[PDB]
């Protein structure tokens, strides 16, 4: 059941009233997460809106903070899409 954003509707979601990005091509809604982060809230705003794949895997984020990811997972990217975005 899985439930599709374009990456048109993602870059919508850009801003601290709605911030989402794109992980493995599934989609987090960050816009409350980014205030309690501890890597600080401008690395997620800076990605706001897109892909931050290739950022969150370079930090060696910790299999907790990886789970917790998870928790904020509210879709994938849109199929049409999926050549735009590496997963
Ligand atoms: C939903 C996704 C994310 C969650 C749940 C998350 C969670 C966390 C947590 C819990 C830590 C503390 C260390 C650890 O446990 O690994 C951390 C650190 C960090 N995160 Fe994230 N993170 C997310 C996304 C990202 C993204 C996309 C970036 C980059 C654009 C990022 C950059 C950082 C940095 C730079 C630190 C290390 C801070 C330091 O101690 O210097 N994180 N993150
Ligand atoms: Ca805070
Ligand atoms: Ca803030």
């Amino acid at each position: 059941a899985v439930k599709y954003y374009t990456l048109e509707e993602i870059q919508k979601h850009n801003n601290s009233k709605s911030t989402w990005l794109i992980l493995h091509h599934k989609v987090y809604d960050l816009t409350k997460f980014l205030e309690e982060h501890p890597g600080g809230e401008e690395v997620l705003r800076e990605q706001a809106g897109g892909d931050a794949t290739e950022n969150f895997e370079d930090v060696g984020h910790s299999t907790d903070a990886r789970e917790l990811s998870k928790t904020f997972i509210i879709g994938e990217l849109h199929p049409d899409d999926r050549s735009k975005i590496a997963k």
